[PDB]
Order: C-alpha cells, then structure tokens, then sequence
C-alpha cells in the first residue's frame, strides 16, 4: 500500500533499504543501472518488487522510471535518493575532468533529476505529497584525504535536501537526509530510514547521523 | 530485560519516552520533581515501572536515582537525560541571576550530574555499557527572541554530547542527542528515541533533528 | 575615541586583544581578577589604559567594571567577553560538583552577566548601541579527551552569541564570535577581533574560526 | 609582491577584492568572461592590474589564466576563487536541464578547476604554497525559495574548501571560505577578504560568516 522507489537498489545500503520497506509492507520499485543485481534484490524481496533498470543522471530515464513505479503501483509514496561515487584516492590536481564530471553527474545530479521528477508525480498524486529521503555522507565528521569530488558532492546533497524541503512544502513533500561516519552494517542505515519513512508528513527526520563505534 | 532511566517523567516527551520504551519491553524507572505525575506515568504504563521522585539538580538525587533503578532492575541500560526549563519571555537584562542560575542548574548541571551517575553505573555493570540520550532544543534552527539562557544551555547539550561521545567508547558508553524545530506530537519525538535506543552499541545515532510541518 | 572593555586582559589573547585595540586607537578598559597582570597590561600599551580588577562571574563586580569604563571614557562600543578556563583532565565522572561549577561560572555566567550588562549600557548611551564579540572554543572542530565541562560551555557561548545578536538589534547592539582550533600566535586571533571590531554596526562577522597549520 | 588571481573580478564582489587586494600592494591578475568589465576593474586600480578574459569553466582557459599570471608577475600567492551564479526562481521541476548544468558549472566546476590550477602552480613555486579564498553563499543562514541548484552548489563549495585543506597542506596551501547572509555593501566582503590573504600560511581563517543588520 505505501510504495517505495529505492535508487542503487542492486547492492549495498540501496539493496538493504528496498528490502527493508518490502518488510515493512511497501511496494517497491527497484532502480539502478543494472538488471543483474536489481533482480538478486528481487528475489530477496520474493514478493512483487518491479526491477527497473535505470540511469538516473539520464532525464528520460528518469522519467521512464517513475512512470514504470506509476503504472505498476498507482503511486509514489517515497524515493530514498541513493548514490555514492567516489573518484579515484590520487592528488586532486591528478583528476582528469570526466573523473570529476563523473562524481558530479552521479552523486548531484541524478539525485537532483529524481527530485525533480518526484515533485512532478508526488504533487499530482490524491492524496497529494510525499517524502523525499536523500542519503548523504559515508564520512560525515571528517572528510577522507584525496576525496574532494565526493566530498564537495555530498555537502551539495546537504543543500539540497535543505531546499527540497523549502520548495516542497506547497506540494506536501517533505524531504530529510541520512549521513553516516565513523568515530558499518547497512542493516542500521536501512533500519534508519525505514524509521525516517514511517512518520506521517507533518512530522520529519530532516537530519540524522549515524556513527559507527 | 534492558533497563531505562528516564528524567521529566511526569509530563510531556518524558512521560511519552517511558510509555514507549515500557511499551517495546523495557523496565523503566521515572524520575521527576513530583511524584503525582511520576504516578501518573507509571499507571500508563500498567506493569512494573519505579517511580522515583528526584531532583536531578542534586548530586545525592542522582545518586539516589541510580541506586534505586539497579536495586530494582539490576543495571541501567539507557538514560534519557530530559530537561527542558526556559527563563521567562523579558529583555535579557531583566533576568535575575536567580532566573539565569535556575535555568543553567535545570538543563546544564541536571544533565551533566546524570551523565557522570550514567559513567560510574554503566561502566560498572556486567555486560558493561550502554547509551545516554541526551534531549536538545525545541527551537532547532533558529532560536526564539528573548530565549539566551534556553538557547545557550541547548547549545551546551550539544557539547556535552560530543565529549559524552568520546570519553565513554572506553566504557562501552554510546551519547546521542535529539533535536526538534519548526519550518509537534510528543509521540514522534517518543518513537525516535525507541529507535535511537533500539542500536546494538557499535551503531549510534548521534545528531537527529525532526522538525514539525 | 571608540571604547573597548576587555575581559581576561592580564594574560594570553585578553592581553593580546588589549594591546592591539589600543594600537589601533582605541581607548581601553582592562578587566581582569589579578590587578598585577593588568599592570603589565597597561604599561605595554604605554597610554591610557585603565586597570579595573574584576571578577566576572559577580554582577556586582561586572556592574562595577561598565561604570569605572564609563566614567573614564565617557561610553561602551566595544566588549570582548573572553573567558577561558579548563577541569582538570580526568575521567568525567571523577570531578567533583565545585570542579564542574568553576568551569560553567567562568566560561558561561561572566560572558553571560557581561552581555547583560553592556545591552544596559549600549542601550542606554548616544549615538546608542556598539558591538559583543565572544570568545569561543581553542579546540573548535574536535574536542580533547575528558573535556566536558569546557566543550559544553563553549558550545554553550555559541547559542549565547546566536540569542544575543538576534535580541540586541533593536539597540543597535551587534555580536559575534571568533573561535579557533587545530589541523597558535595570540597575535592572529588579536588581529581577527580587531578586524571584526573595525565594521561599522550593520555588518558584523557573526562567526570566523581561524585553524592553526 | 604578493600576486593575487581574483575571478568574476569584473563586478560586485570580485572587483571590490581586486581594488581592495591591488590597494593593500598586490599585483593582481582579473580574470572573467568580458573583456569590457576587467578593464574598468583595472582602470579602478590604476597600476598594472593584467585583465585576463577567462572561461573558468572551461580547463584550458583557467591554465591560460595562471601561465598568463605566473609570465607577468612571477607567482600566485592567493586565488580569490569567486562564482555566484543563480538559476531563476521558478518551481524546482521547471528547470531545465541546461539551466540546472549552467549553476553547476559555474559555481562547482569552475571553482574546482581553478584549485586544481592552482595545486599545479603553488605546489611548483618557490617559496612554495600559498592560499585558496572561496566565496561561498549570499543568504548563508537560510536558502531563498526557489533556489536548490544555488543552494546545491553553494553547500558544495563548503566541501570543497574542507577537502582542500586537508589536501593543500602536504604543499603549503592554505584554503578558507567566506559566506554571507542576512538577518550589503561589497566593500565589507573585500575588506575580509584582505584580512584572510593577511595571515602567514600557518594561520588560517577555515570559515567567516558576515550577516548584514
Ligand atoms: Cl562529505
Ligand atoms: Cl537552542
Ligand atoms: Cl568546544
Ligand atoms: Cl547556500
């Protein structure tokens, strides 16, 4: 009944987060640019996940996703906004532009392309709205060294999020964002946002961060 | 089977937090200035609860407040240290020092005197360790006109936070802290903090704010 | 011709301070508890500076203080509220109730008493207002090991600087605060305040932290 | 003798930091899209200010930009990295793709670009280092409706000057960032922004925030 689209849903903290709202009872739409691994996720589910194959720094794919989650659910209720490159750990001055670019693309714009796209369904739905779950740092506290396309990345989902909840209000969406550090199991961060997900929509996780030992 | 102490008990996100962990399973003691709310709570809860009338303003109080809990219960799993007082709404040079001290002593000292109990139980008891999660501000992100002493003692909480954080590893003690704002239920704040308190040790949320509408 | 208040002026960045806003022109107030430190102080500076011992944390003493500056100098622009003390580094749960009260009265309540006693002053002279810049933490992105009552405190101060700035505008009352940390010269962070002290009252660095190598 | 690049130095901040740096006795290279715009930046000057018409999105225009730098003058001791572009403030999934990979661009990319130049040239010259100023966000306390690619990009410069940092210091460079924001007039910002160049190389201002009124 509440339905779910998980983006890098064919591995790590995606798979465990699709997995976790189909416990939870959601449908779920499983998103990334793989077949392979969406259907191991799939079969993890062994209910009526739909496996769409997906390039989310590609508008129309985009597009393509969520009217595919649409068709088959009759809704959008949630996306967890996931991704997480990383470039190369070499001297910053060493990174070629499509090294760079690549990071942009990935960690920025697709995340931005699926807010997009889900204010377009989420504000045209009855009942109207939903929640926008955007997942942002592995190093929450202290960037790593040679990591600045990623880290610059990540801080830019923090501003996001932060105008997606802004400019989603009207439409009643809200939007919230998990970041992770160390001082970890995917099974917390799904168990997180499951958590975060599970709030009705006046009420909002808009930070959270989890810490590992 | 695992213990709570929770602090401001008697009425608002205290009492909500004590019905909600008695209600995922866990043995609560209730600490607050009167017992009639005390009871109140404990009656809620319709099982085991201790009431413990406390000042945790008072060092022998806090101690009195632990002893009691492991008397019962035999160890002391999680603390919910909740405080919340604010000075009256007036120019910031109207405030008497008395208004200044009670509030410093209520949501600064209370705290920080229940965070050293916390250390010397739970580094004590056998498994060792456990969490103290330590009740923020409810002006989040931007604080209320005439509100220095409730705004700076907030701050505070975050600071002490960050040290509890680090100085308990050695014991196995994890602090995180909980924030809420406004662009709200008590129940929300309560089902976060069940969450925050559902970890296994090695995974913490340290920093979540929800903010209402 | 503009007038600072200096606290802590008898050692380190309160010395330093002093000396660079009397550099700059500035006449001075130096307060602090020892009158030989302030001595030093004053024949550094090698003009007008004025001696006032004080005790910070006694708003008898603090009134005191505003009045001798005030009747030397004719008015209040400036005050650099600077505080700065530490428990020992021990276990958290080893200090004792005097030695975490020491720590909240000298690095909260002064600066706190202080701004209370400047919005009397600034609020009350002509051309009205002037501008509260706070010390903050030497540690600013981590704290030290067994350090709460200094990182509490010094979080502490930033929610005091937050309230502050937002209550003193209708006096034209401006405040902000400089903290520092490490990857330092009392000169850098004297050369900082003075910066910060130089904007006129309707541009103020609310915030700068300088990271020493 | 010290050697500044100043970008965007045709207008509003950029000049006033040019006019401001050049005033305190640095050479100074202008570097932005219109030729017509630098030669007033330099006209201001007055001395020998070298316009540099410069794409800073584009990587050979910005290594054109500093060869042309390190020809005349010798070195680069500081780079006044400064973009600001913003999208126009219509509904978030209004914006076409190009409008959203115009702010990236220009307010991501070219700053990145240009501390990869700048790695390059500091790391190479002798004495080596030097310093990185970014220019962070206008409206740093609360993001504007309508504004998720500014606000995006403007919180990726934050991560931006995090990771320089920590990456620059192995070739003494130094990286800080100064953000704006309301509770104004450019000459404050350039004022700052000579006193961040002022320090040596082992002080740093990492972050300053000036809010106006
Ligand atoms: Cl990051
Ligand atoms: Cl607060
Ligand atoms: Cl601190
Ligand atoms: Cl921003």
């Amino acid at each position: 009944k509440k339905i779910a689209i998980v983006t890098g849903a064919g591995s790590g903290v995606g798979r465990a987060v699709a997995v976790a709202l189909a416990g939870a009872g959601y449908g779920v739409a499983l998103a990334g640019r793989r077949l392979d691994a969406l259907q191991e996720t799939a079969a993890e589910i062994g209910d009526d996940a739909l496996c769409v194959p997906t390039d989310v720094t590609d508008p129309d794919s985009v597009r393509a996703l969520f009217t595919a989650t649409v068709e088959k659910f009759g809704r959008v209720d949630v996306l967890f906004n996931n991704a997480g490159t990383g470039a190369p750990a070499i001297p910053m001055e060493d990174l070629t532009f499509a090294q760079w670019k690549q990071v942009v693309d990935t960690n920025l714009t697709g995340p931005f392309l699926c807010t997009q796209e889900a204010f377009r369904v989420m504000k045209a739905q009855e009942p109207r709205g939903g929640r926008i779950i955007n997942n942002g740092s592995i190093s929450a506290t202290s960037p790593r060294p040679y990591s600045a396309p990623y880290t610059a990345t990540k801080h830019a989902i923090t501003g996001l999020t932060k105008s997606t909840s802004l400019d989603g209000r009207v439409h009643d969406i809200a939007c919230g964002q998990i970041d992770i550090g160390n001082a970890m199991d995917v099974a917390h961060v799904a168990s997180a946002v499951v958590y975060m997900a599970s709030l009705p929509l006046d009420a909002n996780v808009q930070f959270m961060t989890i810490m590992a030992t």
